[PDB]
């Protein structure tokens, strides 16, 4: 596999399978649920971590397409299934745009996030 | 009541209480917990608001004193007790600082939030 899915028109968001789910739409997550993720953030210029849930060893719960997250989080994670492990590019544009965020996030910076889906729920 | 309450030495994290929560320390959420909170978020120069729970019909999830939210959110929750309903002021030291973070928050901000604890559980 590694399978390579491209999610954007723009290029802007492309995930690469590092171990592939579940069958079914029943193991989809539906926009609206919860969902519960591991991730390792980092920047692709430097390589360098700037978040990390499994440095906390506990995972991260938000509503799926809501706008809760990074634009790139939203779209990701709409297209994986339970116990999907991917590593996704995101372009500025679906994460922090021209401004970054904080000290760990410069302006137009792509991130790369390995993102594995653990669970959702209504 | 509308108690206000210093919770750094530098005063950069000052809550008001606006609703007090549930009495006794069961009722106080401890390090590590999962909490559910909904908020409002709005900087101070304008008033604007650049994030709502409330406008999202869902509270948001974290796991408290992680620094997996930004250090005045980890500040102000651990002094709340369930049911608590506060507005909190912070300096961009416990928000996002000199770089700001994306479009909606500028650089040097002083964020305040409407902050109100629902519940927490281990
Ligand atoms: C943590 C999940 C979350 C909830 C609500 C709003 C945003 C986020 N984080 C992300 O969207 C992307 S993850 C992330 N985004 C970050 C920005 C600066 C520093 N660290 C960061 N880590
Ligand atoms: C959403 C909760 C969350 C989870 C993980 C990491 C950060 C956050 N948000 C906050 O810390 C403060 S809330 C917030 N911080 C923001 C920054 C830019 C735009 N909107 C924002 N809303």
């Amino acid at each position: 596999t590694l399978e390579q899915v491209h999610l954007t028109e723009d290029g802007g968001v492309v995930k690469t399978i590092l171990r592939k789910g579940e069958g079914g739409e029943e193991n989809a997550p539906k926009k609206g649920n919860e969902v519960t993720v591991h991730y390792v953030g980092k920047l692709e210029s430097s390589g360098k971590v700037f978040d990390s849930s499994r440095e906390r060893n506990v995972p991260f719960k938000f509503h799926l397409g809501q706008g809760e997250v990074i634009k790139g989080w939203d779209i990701c994670v709409a297209s994986m299934t339970k116990n999907e492990k991917c590593s996704v590019r995101l372009d500025s544009k679906y994460g922090y745009g021209e401004e970054g965020c904080g000290e760990s996030i410069p302006g137009n910076s792509v991130l790369i996030f390995e993102i594995e889906l653990i669970s959702f729920r209504e």
